[PDB]
DNA sequence: CATCGTACTGTTACGGCTCCATCGATGGAGCCGTAACAGCGATG
């Protein structure tokens, strides 16, 4: 779980070393937070409107899972929006 | 939450400078007391 960059690099190193298997963050847009071993990312309450749920933010979060050869992105939402439709079409 | 702005203020260690408190003895000479040394006449 992530609550500055000083702790960010330590958390990234711990995740790479296998000390932690999963990571949870309130704002998943900090620079350098991507990892090459991540193969699955989930979006929770994506249907709720918010800045972090915009089309550009969704594309940015989806692009983090492209590092893995078999990386995939899953979504947990019962509703769709125009921004979601555009993001899925582009992907 | 990251980014930006024409050499910043106040309080402590450490080395160098300066002022202030606090702290009988030995040899020479004179004197006294004691020990030591020198220094008529009559007869056979």
């Amino acid at each position: 779980y992530l609550h500055d960059t000083i702790e960010r690099m330590e958390i990234i190193r711990n995740l790479r070393l296998g000390v932690f298997d999963v990571l949870v963050g309130i704002n998943l847009l900090r620079e350098g937070l991507d990892i090459p071993e991540v193969s699955l990312v989930a979006i929770l309450d994506a249907d709720k409107e918010g800045f972090l749920r915009s089309e550009t933010s969704l594309i940015q979060t989806i692009g983090r899972a492209a590092r893995n050869v078999e990386g995939k992105v899953i979504m947990y939402a019962d509703t769709i929006t125009d921004s979601m439709r555009r993001a899925i079409d582009e992907t």
